[PDB]
DNA sequence: TCGACGGATCC
DNA sequence: GCTGATGCGC
DNA sequence: GGATCCGTCGATCGCATCAGC
């Protein structure tokens, strides 16, 4: 079992956290709201909330989402021609300077996976990375995605400090899942997916916020299959990340795993920055 | 993720 | 709206 | 030749679609 440590809300130089970002693969936004997700969000009170795998077109967005005046600026992306699949959202207390959808590549911008929100001091990207598939049927596609995404993020980070959050659909290293041996040909732990993640960290470059602070902490996961009672056994994967520009590391206060928040087969993760 | 399967392969 | 089947996925 | 091993290999859970009416 795993117990996330208490929230560190001061920076390495003693500056108080001024910004709290929460990211959560809700795996069915309507179901997550029915499973009381927005109660949990309201007690966490983030300044920005990023959601993945909403599986909900904009028309079907439940009413409860306009009853949250702390996250009143809301942006949504859905697949162009495939309903109930993928989907992401970004809700913010303050309006961003600019919002865009996708990474600027037609091939990869059709499944509602990416929202980019530019603020004063940084750019925030939230992403739902495409799963490599059962039988690895989409691994070849995933490797092309990885190359296009890496390139996109490198470009962005060259202009403003970057924060990338969301479900990146890879457990980087053997410490990031419960059963590394049995999963090296399964989606999320292929050498191709792990190599892509490493290349992302090096080429942009980006740092893995949680591992920067807790480099040797095992059993810390963000996702558990619904089957086989995995979550109660903590047989999980760390698939949800906050990746940061190296320049933001002195602003980094903490990177949390909200293990006990139910409502999905992923738990939320939370980032504190002193900006 | 778990167990049932099968087909090496040591004692 | 309801049933039954298919898609997709830690 | 009875008992362990180790590469596959199906059925689980959950959400949302779709076809039909
Ligand atoms: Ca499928
Ligand atoms: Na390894
Ligand atoms: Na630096």
């Amino acid at each position: 079992l795993y117990e996330d440590p208490p929230d560190q809300k001061t920076s390495p130089s003693g500056k108080p956290a001024t910004l709290k970002i929460c990211s959560w693969n809700v795996d069915g936004l309507r179901a997550w709201i029915k499973k009381k997700g927005l109660d949990w969000v309201k007690e966490e009170a983030p300044d920005i909330l990023c959601l993945q795998e909403t599986k909900c077109s904009e028309n079907k967005l439940p009413a409860e989402l306009q009853e949250l005046p702390g996250l009143s600026h809301q942006y949504w992306s859905a697949p162009s021609d495939k309903e109930g699949y993928s989907g992401v959202g970004l809700l913010s207390r303050q309006a961003p300077l600019k919002v865009s959808y996708g990474i600027g590549d037609e091939e990869h911008d059709q499944e509602g996976r990416v929202i980019v929100a530019e603020f004063d001091s940084f750019v925030l990207v939230t992403a739902y990375v495409p799963n490599a598939g059962r039988g690895l049927v989409r691994l070849e596609y995933r490797q092309r995605w990885d190359e296009a995404f890496r390139k996109f993020l490198k470009g962005l980070a060259s202009r403003k400090p970057l924060v990338l959050c969301g479900d990146l659909n890879v457990a980087h290293e053997e410490i990031d899942l419960r059963n590394p041996k049995g999963n090296k040909k399964n989606a999320g732990f292929t050498p191709q997916e792990r190599q892509g993640f490493g290349e992302l960290l090096q080429a942009v470059p980006l740092a893995d916020s949680f591992r920067h602070l807790y480099p040797n902490t095992p059993y810390a996961y963000t996702a558990w299959t619904y089957m086989m009672n995995a979550r109660s056994k903590n047989v999980g994967w760390r698939l949800d990340y906050f990746l940061l520009s190296h320049s933001l590391l002195p602003a980094l206060c903490d990177s949390k795993i909200r293990s006990k928040a139910l409502g999905s087969d992923h738990c939320p993760i939370t980032l504190y920055l002193a900006l």
